[PDB]
C-alpha cells in the first residue's frame, strides 16, 4: 500500500519467473504470465517484460501456437488503424524482435 509505483516489485517478479525456465512443467504458466507482462500498457514494464522473455527463451523455447494464442488480443486490434498507439506499436515491434518468424507478409 505504501509503494509509490509498485512497478519495481512487478519487474523483479518476472525475472524470478524467467529464471524458472529449467523447469518444464512450469513453462506452461510462466510463459503466459510473461506474455501478459510483455503486453503490459506500462512502458517501463513492457521494456523489462520482453527483456525477461528473452532470458527465458535462452533456457527454453517458444512455438507459434503459444505466440498465436497469447498474442491473439494483439492481432484483434489490427483491423483498424487508429487502434494502434504509442505503446501498441512498441509492443508490435517488441514481439517481432524475438521469434520474428511469427509474422509474415
Amino acid at each position: 500500500k505504501s509503494l509509490p509505483s509498485l512497478v519495481p516489485l512487478r519487474i523483479a517478479a518476472l525475472n524470478a519467473l524467467a529464471a524458472c525456465n529449467y523447469l518444464p512443467q512450469s513453462r506452461e504458466k510462466i510463459i503466459a504470465a510473461l506474455f501478459k507482462a510483455l503486453n503490459s500498457t506500462n512502458s517501463e514494464l513492457q521494456e523489462a517484460g520482453e527483456a525477461c522473455m528473452r532470458k527465458f527463451l535462452e533456457g527454453a523455447t517458444i512455438e507459434v501456437d503459444q505466440i498465436h494464442t497469447h498474442m491473439r488480443p494483439l492481432l484483434m486490434m489490427l483491423g483498424d488503424y487508429r487502434s494502434l498507439t504509442l505503446n501498441v506499436v512498441n509492443r508490435l515491434t517488441s514481439v517481432t524482435r524475438l521469434f520474428p518468424n511469427s509474422f509474415n507478409d
